[PDB]
């Protein structure tokens, strides 16, 4: 069980970006239309592996474990890109996007562990075209922030991961 987990089902946790640290790995396929490695979590939590770092780990080393704890990806078998901007929510909990480029092929033999009910990779272009969902909160200090929601087969995926999935996209 991790922090970051109930954290990230929070309906009314704020993300944004620009003390408990995580890390999840945002997996792209190396070809013309890249998906994105994406987890349905036992309406499931839409959610990148990953999790908080455990001690004396860095956030590269805790994407990599959940990701292979998660549905067996061999961190060999990913070519590390750099990480995006860190996300954060308020409470105290900041969110490194670790970056990583696989083979198109590597999601075929994936294999997802009881925590991971199922496995979903949306192309790119398809999250770009897929209707938006834009609002706006306003933080203690008066802060105003935007949300966004991915409206992606049925599926919605939001929160954190969608404040990621758009600093990804931009």
């Amino acid at each position: 069980h991790d922090p970051l987990d109930d954290i990230q089902a929070d309906p009314w946790a704020l993300w944004l970006s620009g003390y408990r640290r995580a890390a999840v790995l945002v997996a792209l396929t190396r070809e013309a239309d890249p998906r994105v490695l994406l987890t349905v979590r036992s309406k499931g939590q839409i959610a990148f592996p990953g999790g908080s770092l455990d001690a004396g780990e860095t956030p590269t080393q805790a994407a990599l474990r959940e990701a292979q704890e998660e549905v067996a990806l061999d961190p060999a078998a990913v070519t590390l890109l750099g990480e995006l901007d860190d996300v954060f929510t308020p409470v105290g909990f900041h969110v490194t996007p670790v970056l990583g480029r696989i083979a198109p092929e590597a999601l075929d033999t994936l294999r997802v562990t009881p925590e991971v009910a199922q496995i979903i990779t949306p192309t790119l272009a398809e999250l770009r075209a897929v209707p938006l969902v834009r609002e706006r909160r306003t933080l203690p200090d008066g802060t105003e922030v935007p949300l966004y929601r991915y409206p992606w087969r049925g599926l919605d995926i939001w929160g954190m991961t969608a404040r990621v999935l758009h600093d990804l996209l931009e």
